[PDB]
């Protein structure tokens, strides 16, 4: 009997294809028709076109018909997802441009799915694969439901084990670029925790201190409370240097976080 979706080593070839610059990168600051149409061929020699008309099909409708197969994979042809896993969450992206909580709350079930069976089977994430998928999930850490800004952060946990801190920490620190604020406090929560968790030195070369210390000033006051924060936790395992590699900062920003190290260590 055929599988909806292929179980094959595809992607050792779409890697290598992506490196060798015969596949444009998902890079994008939003989805264009050259992405779509890439993604379309590389689904197509995988997937049996009832999966491909229901995943290309413009109706919401038919993408919650599509993801509901999908999901049901994990039972029964779970290696289907993990072959596919690059392309697989390249859709996914997709559907993170939209505005429709149905589908998103579908979409990040398929994800966590992913990243699950992904981390269980211990197979290894490209760079490539790693920078097509992360950066626009960080997107959604800045939904405006509290249980939708939950179930990103569950995937986030996934991926941490999977890539650890060190490849993790840029993206979630591009991150901080964003306008909203949402997704600014999200991250540095993030980055938070791997620093309460594995400590300052796993980061150095990253320069964590000095990128998060600005935000201390942020407008909104949940940035500024997870940067003051990321700034104890910092501390708490590297003293005083955490204030030379912060630089300067200004002096109310400074007692603020001076009171926060007082306070957590009365």
């Amino acid at each position: 009997a055929e599988l909806l979706l292929s179980d094959n080593e595809d992607k050792k070839q779409r890697i290598k294809e992506e490196k060798q610059l015969k596949l444009v990168k998902w890079n994008f600051q939003a989805p264009t028709d050259e992405h779509i149409s890439q993604l379309q061929t590389l689904l197509g020699n995988q997937a049996k076109v009832s999966l491909m008309s229901q995943l290309f099909h413009k109706d919401f409708k038919q993408h919650l018909a599509a993801l509901d197969s999908l999901v049901r994979l994990a039972d029964t042809s779970p290696r289907s997802l993990l072959s596919n896993s690059d392309l697989l969450l390249k859709w996914c992206t997709l559907r993170f441009f939209e505005t429709n909580p149905a589908a998103l709350i579908k979409v990040l079930e398929l994800c966590k799915v992913i990243v699950e069976l992904i981390r269980d089977t211990e197979t290894p994430m490209s760079q490539e694969e790693v920078s097509a998928f992360v950066p626009y999930l960080l997107l959604k850490t800045g939904e405006a439901k509290d249980n939708m800004r939950t179930s990103v952060r569950d995937i986030v946990n996934v991926l941490s084990d999977v890539v650890g801190p060190l490849k993790m920490t840029p993206m979630l620190l591009d991150a901080l670029k964003s306008k909203n604020a949402r997704q600014r406090s999200e991250c540095l929560l993030v980055i938070e925790y791997y620093i309460t968790n594995a400590g300052i030195s796993p980061l150095k070369s990253l320069s964590v201190e000095k990128t998060v210390a600005p935000f201390v000033g942020d407008k909104d006051v949940n940035v500024r409370n997870a940067a003051i924060n990321v700034l104890v936790a910092c501390f708490k395992f590297e003293g005083d240097q955490m204030w030379k590699a912060a630089g300067r900062m200004a002096d109310k920003d400074k007692s603020l976080v001076e009171e926060r190290i007082k306070r957590t260590g009365v």
